[PDB]
């Protein structure tokens, strides 16, 4: 019902006079509420180091911040432990549940007035369990309450002249089963790092570890670039020495 | 050294005058030696069902036995219980140590003299566990002891007119994670069939259980008969459906 320029005319009178904390991780989401935020209010980017990201990527996101001038801190924090390592039901919600402790503590050591993250309208109609844990403590989703689509973000980014990185996606993730080891998500990712550049495998990619078995995720169009007997047998010895006890294919190919 | 009349008069000489049970089980190894006892001296060629093969595996056996005149005995057993269906570490040894104990009741209410089986000379420098459950209790190997080769067997198998079958094995080696049930079994049996026959797979194939995961096993000249696309959502979709929760491929490819 509204359009983009009424949306973005009441970010901006939301972010009016308001000291604000934007949970920045450098995705196009986080980065565009960011960037409106720090050029109409007092405000910082707080990115929560998990462990569960690679260096590359914060370093990219802590680039975009002065790149586009956005006052931004990193905050590694040591959230690997025993219980953490468990528990990989609500990985999700804990580790989300964490962050934002972490975000409400700087918030109040700061003393500034709220928190805010990249939650977007679309992202609603979703099973997302740490915005459960993030809206479980107030934490304001402007981009959400102001129905702001993901053509809507894409749309407004290229106005204000933010770049659209490409996403990177967190490593926990590969993880099946416990425990969340900061080895085994390198397992994997080096695993996704060897086949994506020795076969060229730009489309979706994913390498599971499920006890100590990597399971390969690719798509649909990929799918031929590993189909020779010689690629293959390079991939299984390759992720073995990497100390996987199997390597194996996922037949459900994404559509 | 010897050669092969003088093994086969050497084992002629060891039937002679003793009432011999066979441990029956239609390989061409035991097949051969279940021909030659009966032709020589009065013998009894003793198939264990244990529920870990299939119907047509046993049939098989009980029809080469007729047509060979070879007197046979099947006998079903109730097996697969909550001791059996767990510690599948040692399932070869549990296994191979209730079908001994079988043939040696057979042996002892029959009153005959020796029980045999078809243990050849390869198999010795073999890790085979239940020739360890086997060759714990008395049970006489005399393939083994008369060093015949799997060229031996083969070779005077043709003199004696005995047919080399085609090799069914053992359905509970495709279960890899506790219990070995018979629906497990089933899983993995109609998933191999599915696949040799939509996409002749006629070489090494196998369907692995990994809790409720298929992982499928091939060999490298068999490859690209599932390499396109088709092929691989029509596996996966069917494999599914029978149960499995994810389908995969072993990318060790057998040599
Ligand atoms: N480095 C980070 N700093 C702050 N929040 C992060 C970071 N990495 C991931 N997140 C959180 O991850 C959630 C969504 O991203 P993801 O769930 O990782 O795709 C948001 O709630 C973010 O707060
Ligand atoms: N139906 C059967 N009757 C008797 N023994 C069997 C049977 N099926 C398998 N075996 C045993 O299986 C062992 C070797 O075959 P396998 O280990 O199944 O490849 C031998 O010790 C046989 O006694
Ligand atoms: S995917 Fe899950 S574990 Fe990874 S950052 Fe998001 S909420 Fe945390
Ligand atoms: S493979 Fe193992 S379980 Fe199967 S028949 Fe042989 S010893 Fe028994
Ligand atoms: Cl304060
Ligand atoms: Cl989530
Ligand atoms: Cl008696
Ligand atoms: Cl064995």
């Amino acid at each position: 019902e509204k359009g983009l320029l009424e949306k973005y005319n009441s970010l901006l009178e939301f972010f009016k006079n308001k000291k604000v904390i934007v949970a920045y991780s450098g995705g196009v989401d986080s980065t565009l509420i960011s960037k409106i935020a720090s050029d109409n209010a007092q405000t910082l980017a707080v990115t929560i180091d998990n462990g569960f990201f690679s260096e590359n990527v914060i370093k990219k996101a802590e680039n975009r911040a002065k790149k586009y001038n956005i006052p931004q801190k990193t905050i590694k924090i040591d959230y690997l432990n025993e219980i953490t390592s468990k528990d990989l039901e609500n990985r999700c919600y804990n580790c989300k549940k964490r962050i934002a402790e972490e975000l409400k503590r700087i918030k109040n050591e700061l003393n500034y007035d709220i928190i805010v993250d990249g939650t977007i309208y679309d992202d609603i109609f979703e099973d997302r369990p740490g915005i459960k844990a993030f809206n479980e403590s107030n934490i304001i989703s402007p981009l959400s309450n102001l129905k702001f689509s993901k053509n809507d973000v894409f749309e407004l980014s290229n106005y204000l002249k933010i770049d659209i990185p490409k996403k990177d996606t967190c490593m926990a993730t590969r993880i099946l089963s416990a425990p969340i080891s900061k080895e085994n998500m390198a397992k994997s990712n080096l695993a996704e790092e060897f086949i994506k550049l020795n076969f060229h495998i730009e489309s979706y990619l994913r390498v599971r570890y499920l006890e100590n078995i990597a399971i390969i995720e690719l798509t649909k169009n990929e799918s031929e670039k590993i189909f020779d007997n010689d690629s293959i047998e390079r991939i299984n010895t390759e992720l073995k020495k990497i100390g996987f006890e199997k390597v194996v294919l996922d037949l459900n190919f994404k559509g």
